[PDB]
Order: structure tokens, then sequence, then C-alpha cells
């Protein structure tokens, strides 16, 4: 009936607002919630919150309460400033990327999803990608942010891109919609998947 939904802030706004009307649609009431992807999973599993939904990159299996299953897809890039070290280099390997910062999201305390595991030894934290993009444009360090997030930069050569041979386009990366089981069988559940999932298709062809 009614329904409170996390969207971590990877999942692009036109890809949320997607997820809003097709929710709306075939529910009554909605809540939203955005968090970091570090804390996207955390939150839900707290028993206390009552989140019904939950859509995310980060992979967990096995977690009670909820299902698992795949929404959609979105594309983040490694960015770094560009007159940063790593940009004068072309070449590319994770190793290169190793011996510099990464500007990282989540805590230094706490079980990291391999998702958000820094790669590097030598690590910032952030709470969020605003902050996370005021150190890379220091030139602080370099780190991974959703397409979105950065085009803009990107196109006013504010910041640079580091992954460009390793998935041109930036990294897919799933997003997947963690449902509480007692909506399984609800016809509406199954509506919705079907829609969005079919309306996200669309436009991510476009
Ligand atoms: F939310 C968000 F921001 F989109 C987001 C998505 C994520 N997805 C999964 C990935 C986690 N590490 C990824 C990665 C890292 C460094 C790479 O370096 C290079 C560069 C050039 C050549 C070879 C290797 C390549 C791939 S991909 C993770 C975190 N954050």
């Amino acid at each position: 009936r009614n329904l409170r939904v996390l969207l971590d802030t990877a999942i692009p706004p036109s890809f949320c607002d997607t997820v809003s009307s097709v929710l709306l649609d075939d529910f009554n009431m909605v809540s939203l919630i955005r968090t970091s992807p570090a804390d996207s999973l955390a939150t839900i599993k707290q028993d206390n919150a009552e989140i019904d939904i939950a859509i995310t990159i980060d992979e967990e299996l096995k977690i009670s309460r909820f299902n698992q299953c795949v929404l959609g897809y979105t594309k983040a890039f490694v960015v770094a400033h560009p007159q940063h070290p790593l940009c004068n280099a072309s070449l590319h390997s994770i190793a290169s990327l190793a011996n510099y910062r990464q500007i990282s999201l989540g805590s230094r305390s706490g079980q990291h999803s391999n998702l958000l595991r820094p790669v590097s030894d030598k690590v910032l934290f952030v709470e969020n990608f605003d902050d996370m993009l005021r150190l890379v444009e220091a030139g602080v360090g370099w780190g991974i942010a959703p397409h979105y997030f950065v085009e803009e930069r990107l196109r006013n050569g504010t910041l640079a891109v580091l992954s460009e041979l390793y998935e041109p386009g930036g990294i897919d990366t799933k997003v997947y919609c963690y449902y509480n089981t007692a909506l399984e069988s609800e016809r509406s559940f199954l509506r919705f998947l079907e829609s969005a999932r079919q309306r996200l298709r669309e436009l991510g062809r476009q």
C-alpha cells in the first residue's frame, strides 16, 4: 500500500524520476530517501527504518527480509584534476592508479563492499560526491563518480577522465532493486518492475 523508497546518489535524476512516477502510479503513498551508495544497503538492513524498496548499485546477496533483482544500469567515471600526474600519462593500469591517493566514499571503519573498496593504500574518505569532487578538483587525488555528476565539469575541462581505455564511455554498473519480500506477491510491485524496466530501457537508448 504505502512505500518508503531509497535511491542511492549514483542513480541519475532521470532514472530517479522514472522510478518515482512508476511507483506513484502503481502504489498509493510514496516516500523517498537518498543516501550515498556506501550507506544504501547499510540503511535498509536496520530493522528500525521501514524501507520497502531500495535501489542502489551496491551488491549484496542474501540480505534478511529483502530480495534482489536488476532494474537497469548506470555509468561511472574515474576522474582526476586535468594537471594531475595521471593525466599526463595516457597509459592506464590499476597499479598506476594505486600509487596515488584515492578519494573514496564510505567510512574507513566498517565492511566496505567490494564495490566501494578503495583500490589504493593511500585513501581519503568522504561522505558524498560534492566533497569528493572538491578534493579531486583541488588535485588532492582521484576518484570514482557517476556520469551525471561530472558531465558538467568534463564538458568544461574542469576535470579529466582516467577510465577511457578500461571501459570507453565509462564503467557500466548494475542498479539493483532490493525489494521487501512481502512485495514479491503484490501485482502492484510486479507491474512497477515491468514498467520501470521498460521505461529505463527506452531511456538508456537515448
Ligand atoms: F557510484 C559510482 F560513483 F558510480 C561508483 C561505481 C562503482 N562501480 C564499480 C567499480 C569499482 N572500481 C571500478 C574501477 C576502478 C578503477 C579503474 O582504474 C583503471 C583505469 C584505467 C585502466 C584500468 C583500470 C577501473 C575500474 S568500477 C564503484 C564506485 N563508485
